């Protein structure tokens, strides 16, 4: 239908602006602490103490399948990737630190996300 086309184009522009907010908030963590899925190899008991793992590059790889239906979707991943972090690891931590600052300053990017979000509908 002509219906689910618009829908379509809808998603497809959402994707377009996820993919602008998520290489804003990837550039908050020049370090790539939070570029991929922490390594199960390396830490055997993560998924003991984390049971949603998340990560830049899944988050990625969902974007561009168009898996993302609103933005709320696209923040709670974000969200899950510092509040994972903040749990996991120490105060005292780079990887805690990290993950402070990521949140601090991907809050500025994600308020206007969701002006641009609601604005253009």
């Amino acid at each position: 239908s002509m219906e689910q086309v618009a829908m379509e184009l809808r998603l497809t522009e959402l994707t377009r602006l996820l993919r602008s907010v998520l290489d804003q908030l990837q550039d908050k963590d020049p370090a790539r602490i939070f570029a991929q899925p922490v390594s199960l190899k390396e830490v055997p008991d993560y998924l003991d103490h984390i049971k949603h793992p998340m990560d830049f590059a899944t988050m990625r790889k969902r974007l561009e399948a168009q898996g993302y239906k609103n933005l709320h979707e696209f923040e709670e991943d974000f969200d899950l990737i510092i509040d994972n972090c903040m749990k996991y690891n120490a105060r005292d931590t780079v990887f805690y630190r990290a993950a402070v600052r990521l949140r601090d300053q991907g809050g500025v990017v994600l308020r206007q996300a969701r002006r641009e979000v609601d604005s253009i509908g």
